[PDB]
């Protein structure tokens, strides 16, 4: 008989009044687009611009009337990218693209294939740079929440819906890692349904759940913080009269914090507002602080100085055997203290 | 009857004479431009490039009455975007770009609906990368002030008037947060009649007010360097003897305000002159060089060398309880005339 | 004759029925496309995208008996870049792209000969900026494989078949290197067939083995690390009496491991999991930690206080020459337990 | 009458002669284009990339006959810039562009004004990214001068020739600043008149005068740099058989000068060639480098050791004491020598 | 007579059978292009992605006898660029291109002139991207060699053949500086001549040598880590029994020597084999390992302890004096063997 490519000229010249411009449906029941995608790459979770990027196979299905046919033999047709200007598609665009674009390496990567009955399948390669906002608050003990959506830009509510299909709405490819975080295999699938000046827009959403792992925190940042503080602790063992000990180990000890400290906020990133690693950051401080302190009342005590001038030793030694107990104890408060408290948020 | 798409291309097609490179009501009365934006996105405030992105939906109102029309039963029209080159739009630029661009994902994210008075509606998004020059001589207490103008390019004011809306000219979407700072919910909207030697241009401004937040640089920043120069006078407590035990205090002190300060640098911005973190970080590193040189005073003092041999010590620790006061003293009268005049600017 | 750019215009125009949207032997065979690429340039293997760019020639090798003649008698012609429209091409995407574009520098790096039988050669030049995850675990001593494949997109797999010809199916350029990795001579060439709710559509992939170069972290990370933990035993040869000695020696040297660490974590990538080098670092700290609560435990007993008074500093010196032998010993044990496990991994 | 969109179609279409690839007073006079500039945005001197970006109006005034008119009434038309294919513009480029591109944001920002006489007014908008060579020698101390010139690029010197404008030829917005420079009000306005094989070319070109501020590197590098040098002096007062207080002060003195030179220099640009900066960071390392080196002279004399070893304790106070006064005289030389030197390039 | 611009379309129309698809001098002797290029920018020369990007116009000279005119008076026409489609040009690209484009800016800047007997002149402006890769072996004492090759892409060596001109075939410009390199004035021009499967391709190359400036990391790298190695020696002139000055100094100089060089492997490049500064600031960290090590024999000799007991001082006075000469020796011989086998690679 005739080629495809002859037959859908002839389906959609100036012949038949198959107008592009114009919804299937017109003036009656709204078109029913469902939605299903693909995603291929996923990561560069950025939290200064507060983006990520993804790389999906968007996939749009509807029904249009105008387009079925029974004189051709098979029932899948497909119509060229070059020629696809020739078909009423959905106006779909993500909310919260923040740039993106299409692929046109070797073809334009877009799929159409028109069914018998008028059923239109149209599979397109869309690169995002989809923006979420991140919530720092406690920066290594957080869940992200990073959402997807697909709103309708010109069509009403009455005019074109959305929705996802019920047999697999949110795929993702099987070897697709992260640097920092993991991706759930837990994807929400809502409705949003935008209201405007202009009037209801349809849109649905997906939202992607992220948690951040661990353990180059603890190894580099939470360890090293903390044998520091167990080092400040060795000045209640030392002798009280070895004065060029006690303070030569206070305050190199304050140093190897603050290095400790420095030496890590630039790995960080620099959000301006106190997380969970700055609060444990800023209190391990102040036990090697508070750890001269006593040693700034300890030789002071003993300095002061018949049994009057052994009772000064004798109450120099009392607080020496206190804070040889108490910092191992109120260090373990506090570290009872900020786990739960993190655990638990 | 007939089909919208054909309404529109009988409107302005080579009949009835509608002509898109002509302004509505010409030789006569300006065009009222009415405007309003909806800002969906904002971030990446950078302070190298002096830059901030936005990503907003900008509706123009204007009145055209050619394209008004009677014969049609329905209220409101649209124009497919593919067909936006017959239409008269005005040519709206922001003063500040620095760059920008459309969005054109699935179709191009543009709309237009023409009501029956000749009404015409238009909204498109746009991803810009406003300037916005930024003062940081107060750094961590400082208030941004980042404007975005809306002028004309071509048409003076006697042909097109831009106008706010009486009824919400700008909103700002709901879950939007920021790295660094916060985003006040009083925007100050006024004009600003650009002149030329070419004539009189219309022009509309949108002020954002851009607090920054402070729990980073208090944490990391300010409270850590404050430890240390309390550190840097526990040597005034510790007995003037105890030679190895001073200055091996008072230069590991120096050491780790040194470290505090230069591990610090690479998290701050890169501007060449000195702000309100710089004066903190350089007079906090006077009371710990000022706390050797009182050192090399006393050392020096009972070095000297019967009663007049030990009038040397009476005036060697007359110096080791004045200054053992008069820092703790005069730091804190640094610490007033610090935060008195931040937040009086 | 008649010139060569004449001669396809009649054999490909609206004469001879050569439809461009229609693939060569249709309702028939598949067609097979024979593939082989050629890599100008490899690098920029980044760790925080995960991804790496690659500069190649693709050659794709098909059959198409429509465009086979006899008249004009030289073999092979050649079809203009601007007039590359009116051949079928295979619809060739690579299934990791992540961002790609051609090259248009003074011509369209495009080339197009068609033999006389039919043969078809197509040789392009893409940039590509392909994506590979990577596992980051044992960070200096990891092999890395980049897997580079070749899908259809529109055409299923009894339509269009994708395979590597038998004869240099991926070379590489001579004069190419790498700033970290070397690339090995070992291409493995295997197919994929990937499947979908659609169909069944080819692909064909080509893996390199990246091997991480090591000269780096000896000598600037694993070297000196090394070298601060032969100076934490030092302590154990100088006397225990020497009080001051000591714990300078002990704490001075946790400085300079933690100096060591933090300065070299800019250097390293940023994953948040962790690696081989950061088990080293977080292990060498322990030693120089552990040297310490030694001097702890031996400035301890000796301070307890006849021959009971002359039994504690027996005791004394023996932990302080068990420790003299054993912490050379067990971290000789840490030292065999570590390089046998990454290489045998 | 006609309106003026279809008047200007009446003067430049296929009637008339107006060719627009011809340029106007053709084998006679050369067309005197006289231009000037208006810069909105200023920003981003890079030192790696040696550039800066600039956000222009660019403003060409030509004569051009053909476009003479008396029939129409009013004095100056104007052309749609979706029409501009139709005059004669003249072929200006930068001759350092590095990369530039003009704004399409609502519609395209170009401005075009036909007077009655043939006067043509011509207005675009252009983002620049700008090539200066910077000279760092010394780089706190530097005033740098930024070129931006216009050349011609297919018209010799016998056929167009550009000219800045008698009054105001350069002016620069209000509310601009800079990070790191300052920009003076003092454009200096010269030919060039580029040569080639080719033939005289010409150009026009402004320069922009910048000048580094300093309070920055005053306050966080060279006074700090400056208190190390001082409290490298004390050591000269603190007691000379103190042997433990003065190689602990000399050497945590050379490791906060180099704590305070390392971390500063990744502020710093990367040149690879000694700046001013540079020198100060290596001669006050060389004052607290020879604070030591006297203290090995000090005490190997009293070291040697009747009124023969009294002479050796004789010599090393004498070395003690004019050192004393010597650092303080030997470094003010040195400021001496470095401000001036500096002040006068 | 007939204006230029209407000349050409009458030599190059639908009529004298002037097919743009088609080289001159079909089917007989190969088309002999002569190129010559000039830089106008050059810099960016990243060690990351082993690049470096130049602007350059490239000119280009060839016969066409098709283009011969005697009709015309003048010699020299000039086709405007908008028209540049009917004119063969050779199919010249960069053969390590890696990203590239032209410059657009107020009009295309591209220049063709056709003279009387034929010759055409071609000139065009493009910035590249081109790779090089270097050789990292011998960081700041290398000469780097970045190549610049032109090859043909779709005619054969008998087809087409490059040359560079007899008459200076590359310039640069004069004011034309780098921020680390120098750019040599010895240009080698050679030729290279491709081989594939394909066929001959030709190829004409030029090479740039860039030699590194040394004066950066002398002042702030080697001189820095000499003058530390030099106070590491200062614990041979100090007493023996001063056990706390001597280890307060061997480690507080390899604790300056680690600041030293973690603080500096920010600013050297990042790739992963020893470099030339890698080999210095790994020796000179043993220079001040040695010098501890040598404490721990001296200090444990003299702990040994009738003349029996005055042997083992004399002992541990003879290696105090063989080292306190030794090692400034040794660290002689390192520091020839170090400069002599850099200057001579
Ligand atoms: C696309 O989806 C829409 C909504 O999901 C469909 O519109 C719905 O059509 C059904 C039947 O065609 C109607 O709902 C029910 O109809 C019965 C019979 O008239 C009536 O007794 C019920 O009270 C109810 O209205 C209704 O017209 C309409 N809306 C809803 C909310 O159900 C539409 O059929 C789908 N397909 C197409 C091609 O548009
Ligand atoms: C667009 O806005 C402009 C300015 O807002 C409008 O122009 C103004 O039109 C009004 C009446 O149409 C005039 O103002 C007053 O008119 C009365 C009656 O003639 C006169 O007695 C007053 O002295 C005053 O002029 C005026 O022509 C004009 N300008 C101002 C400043 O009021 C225009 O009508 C709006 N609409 C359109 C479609 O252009
Ligand atoms: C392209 O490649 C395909 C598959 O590699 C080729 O299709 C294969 O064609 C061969 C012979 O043309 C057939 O295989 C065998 O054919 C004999 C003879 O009929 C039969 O007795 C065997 O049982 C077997 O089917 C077969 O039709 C087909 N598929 C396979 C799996 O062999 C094709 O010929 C190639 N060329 C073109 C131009 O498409
Ligand atoms: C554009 O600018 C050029 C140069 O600035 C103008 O060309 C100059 O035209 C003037 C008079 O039209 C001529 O200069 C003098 O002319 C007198 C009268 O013939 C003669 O006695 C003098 O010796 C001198 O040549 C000259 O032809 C020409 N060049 C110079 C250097 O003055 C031109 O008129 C301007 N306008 C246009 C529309 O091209
Ligand atoms: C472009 O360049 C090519 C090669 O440089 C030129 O081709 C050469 O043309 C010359 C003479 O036209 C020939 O070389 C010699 O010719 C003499 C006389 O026939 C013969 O006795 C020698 O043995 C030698 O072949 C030759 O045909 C050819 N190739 C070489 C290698 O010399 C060509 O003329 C240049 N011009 C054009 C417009 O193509």
């Amino acid at each position: 008989p005739m080629p495809p490519s002859e037959f859908l000229d002839k389906l959609m010249g100036k012949v038949s009044g198959y107008d592009a411009r114009i919804r299937p449906n017109f003036k009656g029941p709204p078109v029913n687009v469902t939605c299903n995608i693909f995603i291929n790459s996923f990561g560069s979770i950025a939290e200064t611009t507060m983006d990520y990027r993804v790389n999906i196979f968007l996939r749009q299905q509807w029904n249009d009337p105008r387009l079925a046919y029974s004189e051709y033999p098979d029932d899948s047709l497909d119509l060229d990218p070059s020629m696809l200007d020739s078909i009423w598609k959905p106006d779909l665009f993500f909310a919260n693209e923040k740039g993106a674009n299409f692929h046109e390496v070797t073809t334009d990567n877009k799929l159409l294939r028109i069914s018998k009955n008028g059923n239109v399948l149209y599979s397109i390669r869309i690169t995002l740079v989809l923006a979420c906002p991140m919530d720092l608050k406690n920066f290594p003990m957080d869940v992200q929440t990073c959402i997807m959506q697909l709103e309708s830009f010109g069509y009403t509510m009455n005019d074109l819906i959305f929705e996802w299909d019920e047999k697999g709405a949110v795929q993702v490819a099987d070897g697709l890692t992260l640097p920092q975080f993991i991706l759930k295999e837990e994807k929400d699938l809502r409705y949003c349904t935008k209201h405007y000046n202009t009037g209801k827009f349809t849109c649905i959403e997906a939202r992607f759940h992220l948690e951040r792992q661990m353990g180059y925190y603890l190894i580099q940042m939470y360890i090293p913080s903390l044998l520091i503080v167990i080092l400040s602790w060795v000045s209640f063992w030392i002798n009280m009269d070895a004065a060029p000990a006690r303070v030569g180990l206070g305050i190199t000890t304050v140093l190897t914090m603050t290095t400790q400290s420095s030496g890590s906020r630039a790995s960080l990133p620099k959000v301006s507002y106190v997380k969970a690693i700055d609060i444990w950051m800023a209190v391990c401080l102040l036990f090697v602080f508070s750890a001269l302190l006593e040693y700034a009342a300890v030789n002071f005590i003993a300095r002061q100085h018949e049994e009057m001038r052994k009772l000064f030793i004798s109450r120099a030694k009392r607080i020496d055997t206190v804070s040889r107990v108490a910092f191992p104890l109120v260090f373990l408060i506090f570290n009872i203290f900020y786990w739960i408290t993190y655990k638990i948020i």
